RNA sequence: GUUGGAGAGUUUGAUCCUGGCUCAGGGUGAACGCUGGCGGCGUGCCUAAGACAUGCAAGUCGUGCGGGCCGCGGGGUUUUACUC
């Protein structure tokens, strides 16, 4: 039981003696809009055999999300490849402003409001796990003063 | 109320990066085409600081002052001219 959007598909080429041969690849999201969200990337001989497979990888590739009033806890930036991904919390009423692919992934993960830009290289797939990582790395006003300080926690609080 | 930030297309049998050209967004003192019922409020030589006919666009005070003129009313003479 997981709602699951789909990001992008492509046909890629191998080669051989006498004509080409192929394979297709399917970028897939997942996510209970309250918290969680996965991604997959699936290759297979005939198309929706892949689109189906890509759904698989996403179930294991899950990322719980710190979510806070439908928005992002602090600001944030991450590189991965030469594709540079930006997030930043928006207020109630500003909502999934983000190009093509963060929208797909942020929405389904459950964001109401957010701000966003994409950078340099724009290839989907990088900006895909650009942001899978951007989100693996969100940190919370409590996860946090119990990363630091928490040396001696429960004397503080 | 940190009030605020969407990208894609295209080099290759295909893939990753660089990189240019390109399109989507809003903007006008606008013009051009097909079309054109109205009203309010704006607004209208961006080009030749090229050349301009005709009319108007800076005058007002008779309580600063002396007369022209064209009359009008009243006076010195019995009537004229002329004069106040
Ligand atoms: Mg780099
Ligand atoms: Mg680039
Ligand atoms: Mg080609
Ligand atoms: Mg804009
Ligand atoms: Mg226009
Ligand atoms: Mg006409
Ligand atoms: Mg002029």
């Amino acid at each position: 039981d997981f709602e699951e959007k789909m990001i992008l598909i492509r046909r890629t080429a191998r080669m051989q003696a006498g004509g080409r041969r192929f394979r297709f690849g399917a970028l897939v999201v997942v996510g209970d809009r309250q918290g969680r969200v996965g991604l997959g990337f699936g290759k297979a001989p005939e198309v929706p055999l892949a689109v189906q497979k890509a759904g698989y990888y996403a179930r294991r590739n899950m990322v719980e999300v710190p979510l806070q009033n439908g928005t992002i806890p602090h600001e944030i930036e991450v590189e991965f490849g030469a594709s540079k991904i930006v997030l930043k919390p928006a207020a109630p009423g500003t909502g999934v402003i983000a190009g093509a692919v963060p929208r797909a992934i942020l929405e389904l993960a459950g964001v109401t409001d957010i701000l966003t830009k994409e950078l340099g290289s724009r290839n989907p797939i990088n900006i895909a796990y650009a942001t899978m990582e951007a989100l693996r790395q969100l940190r919370t006003k409590a996860d946090v003063e119990r990363l630091r300080k928490g040396e001696a926690h429960a004397q503080a609080q």
